[PDB]
């Protein structure tokens, strides 16, 4: 705490060169294992462009609607290997006609977790099993098998901990709220457990993914790959976690920061934006989310 | 830390008592000094019945747009009393129109705080200037005068720390989330600082607001108010979002009930719950902690 806290006004165009440190790219897929998972909300961004550089294709319950609404390009060239959840959104016809076509279906009626959890333990069970199963998950209890599977395959170590997945997540913020909490919570969580995870919230306003704390290393092409000729796009660093306060030091944000304390209840850096023509970076005290917008 | 930690399954209908305790009644403006705040956002919900009840109306900036734009049964009846913001997204002809119609022109060029805070600073300022100078917010310090003059006056002077206002703000939630992320964190700032000022985020899925530490009684008529007759009971959930962590949660009337529940990011957090309590219910907190409601 002793030392001065700076933010520095900084042109609009800066060249950061490369600084162990965390290196994200977040605009990849705008040009490992990639894994879309589509949750329930009508479905804006250039979905065809995402699903064709995806693994496979996960949709949380009422997300296989806003999957089939996104056609009315033919609907049966993207049929999603995964339909997730209670249940209680999907509609019957657009569950017969995706079961038709052979998307594994998994109900899980727990009331303990929700569509987007139990979607992601569908993804990792999938990623230990499949390649040994094709029908891994038949059978399994029907209320928490994902959940008991998961957490509870690592007490027999049969869990492969060395596997990197890129999770690109639709309609999982902007929503009701409480879900948008759960989904950054989740975020959190997920990278304590599973670092080599890496989650994308693609929204219809930014993407936003965490920064794990130590230094980070964001690159990109340049820009224009995703913020179209505000003569550059907006960012900024939510401390959202139980860990605070987060001391923050930035290099290629217009307002960038040094020895900067971040707390919610406190100072929070957002309509930030991005100097960088190539790059930036962010040291933190500890994991942290940041969003950027995108076009 | 020693208490069971219990979460009961109750039925979907429930009636709670009162409970000393913060009462709170989210939904009256569908069924008090009331000021609504317009950020840049489609507006969706019933304008015109939030506006009659309304005594002030501030747009932030771009919401000068949305307002504007929603329009597209006269607009001239309807002129916002401030219009606030570095005027980045307002438009020109925006801009005229209510300029010409006299809504109150107030731009603040400073980069260190977002037109949210600086509506909020106009809004808290009015109600201290405004009875007693018409236009107290000519010839301030076009960068950051509404921020020096508020909270460097804030203190032991002129300030007159009793006055209940609800602000109702639509188009904060939902956007760029490093906005609504701004947003929630100036709820928590403001209730420690302004605890008479209470604030509900209008959304186009729910409705936002803060439980404050102890004892919270939520009523209303019906919740058929604001949940129309898929699911039978309204959806909500408790949002850990502040630095103080964990908090500690006892509920009477959710349909996942808590007892001794600690609750925390990067922990267990209650959403996706759903409101048992036919005209109310009970929510007690160790500390504040953001609560939203499904409204359909
Ligand atoms: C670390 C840091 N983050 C953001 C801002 C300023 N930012 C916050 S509000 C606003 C104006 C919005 O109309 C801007 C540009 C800063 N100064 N320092
Ligand atoms: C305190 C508390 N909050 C929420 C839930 C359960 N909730 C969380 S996920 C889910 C199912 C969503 O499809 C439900 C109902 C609970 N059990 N206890
Ligand atoms: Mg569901
Ligand atoms: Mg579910
Ligand atoms: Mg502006
Ligand atoms: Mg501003």
């Amino acid at each position: 705490s002793e030392l001065i806290e700076q933010v520095i006004e900084q042109p609009d165009s800066l060249i950061i060169s490369p600084p162990s440190y965390n290196h994200i790219q977040p605009f990849v897929y705008l040009e490992n294992h990639n894994v879309l998972l589509i949750l329930n909300q009508k479905i804006t961004i250039d979905l065809i462009s995402l699903w064709k550089k995806c693994e496979i294709i996960v949709c949380a319950d009422g997300g296989a609607n806003s999957l089939y609404e996104y056609f009315n390009l033919q609907r049966s060239d993207y049929i999603p290997d995964y339909i997730v959840g209670d249940f209680d959104s999907i509609s019957p016809d657009v569950k017969t006609y995706y079961e038709s076509h052979g998307s594994k279906i998994i109900r899980q009626s727990s009331q303990y977790y929700n569509d987007f959890t139990k979607s992601i333990h569908c993804i990792q069970l999938h990623y230990q099993l499949n390649h040994t199963k094709e029908n891994w998950f038949e059978s399994i209890d029907e209320v928490d098998g994902l959940a008991k599977l998961w957490n509870g395959l690592n007490n027999s170590s049969d869990v492969v901990v060395d596997i990197d997945i890129t999770i690109y997540v639709l309609n999982a913020i902007g929503g009701r709220f409480d879900q948008t909490v759960q989904s950054i919570n989740q975020l959190y969580i997920m990278n304590e457990d599973y670092p080599k995870v890496t989650v994308f919230f693609i929204t219809t306003n930014d993407i936003i993914f965490l920064l794990k704390k130590g230094v980070n290393y964001i690159s990109y092409k340049n820009r224009l790959m995703f913020h179209k000729d505000s003569p550059t796009p907006t960012c900024g660093l939510l401390p959202l976690s139980n860990k605070t306060p987060i001391i923050l030091n930035s290099y290629g944000l217009k307002y960038d920061m040094r020895n900067w304390k971040t707390e919610m209840l406190g100072q929070v850096s957002s309509s930030n934006r991005i100097s960088g023509e190539t790059g930036f970076i962010v040291e933190c005290s500890d994991d942290i989310v940041m969003n950027i917008e995108i076009d």
